[PDB]
C-alpha cells in the first residue's frame, strides 16, 4: 500500500493523474495490476488517500502549535506553506480533483471549515484579551483570509501567471493577516 | 449570434456546460444545428465568448472609475462584485473551464494581470502622495489581494462550503484591502 502511494506521488511530479495508469502504479509498486485493485478501487482512490495524508499532516502540525503576534501568525501560516510546499504534486493534483471528485471536494471542504473555525477562535481570543479590535465578524474575516491563503499558496506552488513568487508568499500573506486582524 | 449567447447564458443557470447540447443552443436560438456551427465551432467557444464579454464589461467599468480611501476601494471592488454577481452562471462555468480550456485559462490570466497592475499603480500613487506606508512590494500585495477577491467572490457566488455570505463579502474584502494597504 505504501509503495503504491509513494509511486503515485513520484509519478505525479512528472505528469497529471490522467497520464498515470494503474499499470504504472502497480509496476512502480512491484505488484501486478489485479493485486493493485486489492488495495485501491482506482487511481483516483490513490490520490484521495495521498491528499488525506497531506492534509492530516498539516492539521496535526497546527494542533501541535495550538498546544510576538506577527510571529505567532507566521508560524501557523508556515505549517501550510511547508506542508503543502513539500507535497506540491499531490496538492496540485488534489486541487484539480475537487472539480471531478465528490470525496476530494468534501475532504478539502471539511478541513477548510476546521482551519477557519480555529483561526476565528484565535482572533476571538485576541479580541477577548484586548490585543485585537472588534472589527469584522471573526468567522467571516477568517474565511476570506483562509481562502486567500488557499488560492495564493496554490497559485505560487503551481507557478501560475499571476502568482506571488514562492520566496515572497509567506511574508505577503503574513502582512495581510496581521494588518487585517489587528488594524482598525 | 446574440440569440445563441443569450440561450447559452440562460441554460447555464440551470445546468453545467456538459449537460447543454448544441441542439439545445440551436433550438433556443431558433436556428438549425449546422447553422449553429456557422457562428461557433463548439459549445466551449460559446462560453469563451460569454466569458470574454463579462470580463470586458468589468474591465470597462473599472476604466470608467480610473477616469474617501475606504470608499474608493469599495467602489472598485464593487465593479467586480456587481459585474460577476450579475452573471453568476457564466462566472461559475467560466472558472470551471479554466481547467480544460487553454483559451479560457489565458483570457482569465490576461485580465488578472491587467487588474493587478492597475491595483499596484494605485497603491504606488497612494504611497507617492504619503497616504499609504511603504510596506510590501506593491505588486505582490496587489497579487494576493486580487487572488483573494477571485477566490472569495466565486466561492460566495457558488454558495461553496466554506464561503462568506454574498451579503457580507463586499465589506469583508474592503476591510482586508484597506487595512493591508494603509496599515503599518
Ligand atoms: O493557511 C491556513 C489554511 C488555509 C490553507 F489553504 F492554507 F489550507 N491557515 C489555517 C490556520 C491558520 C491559523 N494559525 C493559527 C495559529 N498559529 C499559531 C498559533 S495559532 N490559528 O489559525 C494559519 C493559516
Ligand atoms: O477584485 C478585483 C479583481 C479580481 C477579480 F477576481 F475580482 F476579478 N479588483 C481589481 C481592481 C481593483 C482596483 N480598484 C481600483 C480602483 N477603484 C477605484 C478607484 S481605483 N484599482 O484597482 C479592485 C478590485
Amino acid at each position: 500500500e505504501l509503495a503504491i502511494l509513494a509511486t503515485a506521488e513520484n509519478l505525479l511530479e512528472d505528469r497529471p493523474l490522467a497520464d498515470i495508469s494503474v499499470d504504472d502504479l502497480a509496476k512502480g509498486a512491484g505488484i501486478s495490476r489485479p493485486t493493485f485493485y486489492f488495495y485501491f478501487p482506482s487511481k483516483e482512490a490513490v490520490l484521495l488517500t495521498l491528499l488525506d495524508r497531506v492534509v492530516n499532516q498539516a492539521d496535526m502540525a497546527l494542533q501541535t502549535l495550538a498546544e510576538d503576534r506577527e510571529n505567532m501568525w507566521r508560524t501557523g501560516i508556515n505549517v501550510f506553506f511547508e506542508t503543502f510546499g513539500s507535497h506540491k504534486a499531490v496538492t496540485r493534483a488534489g486541487q484539480a480533483a475537487r472539480a471531478t471528485s465528490v470525496e476530494v471536494a468534501e475532504l478539502w471542504s471539511t478541513f477548510m471549515q476546521k482551519w477557519i473555525a480555529y483561526t476565528a477562535a484565535v482572533i476571538d481570543a485576541e479580541r477577548d484579551r484586548g490585543a485585537a479590535p472588534r472589527t469584522l465578524p471573526a468567522h467571516e474575516l477568517a474565511t476570506a483570509l483562509n481562502l486567500m491563503n488557499e488560492r495564493t499558496l496554490f497559485a505560487s506552488f503551481a507557478g501560475e501567471q499571476p502568482s506571488v513568487p514562492e520566496a515572497r508568499v509567506l511574508d505577503t500573506l503574513v502582512h495581510i493577516w496581521v494588518t487585517s486582524i489587528y488594524g482598525e
